[PDB]
């Protein structure tokens, strides 16, 4: 949960996105608090949509199991919401961050950027 740290693991994130521009994926700027699958523009997979609107709002909790495999947490998260069906689909972000303290950082990078 340090920010500073999550400067470095940051830069990973920038190859596809920019805080206020949508770009390979969707701009970041103010994710922590949002509903999933909404950045203005961006068009996202079926598994993001369906997950946020079965309710996913990306907290700094939240987003850290995510960065460990983006699809197994979507799938989970709809799964337990009696919605497996609405999670055949894969994500459209095909990165993934193993190392639990550097995602727990670069979530604390995430939360300052409003
Ligand atoms: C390109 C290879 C990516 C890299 C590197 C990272 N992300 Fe990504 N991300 C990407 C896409 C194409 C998408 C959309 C997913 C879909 O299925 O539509 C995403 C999505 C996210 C989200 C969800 C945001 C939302 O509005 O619901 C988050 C929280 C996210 N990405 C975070 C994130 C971080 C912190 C990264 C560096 C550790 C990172 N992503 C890398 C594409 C790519």
């Amino acid at each position: 949960q340090d920010a500073k740290a999550g400067e470095a693991v940051f830069k990973q994130c920038m190859t596809c996105h920019r805080a206020d521009k949508n770009m390979v994926g969707p701009a970041l700027a103010g994710v922590v608090g949002r509903k999933a699958g909404t950045a203005a523009g961006f068009t996202y997979s079926p598994l993001n949509h369906n997950s946020g609107e079965a309710g996913l709002v990306w907290t700094a909790d939240n987003i850290v199991p995510y960065l460990a495999d983006p699809n197994a947490f979507l799938k989970k998260f709809l799964t337990e919401k009696g919605k497996a069906d609405q999670a055949v689909g894969v994500t459209k972000m095909t990165f993934k961050l193993a190392n639990e303290q550097q995602r727990k950082d670069v979530v604390a990078y995430l939360a300052t950027l409003k």
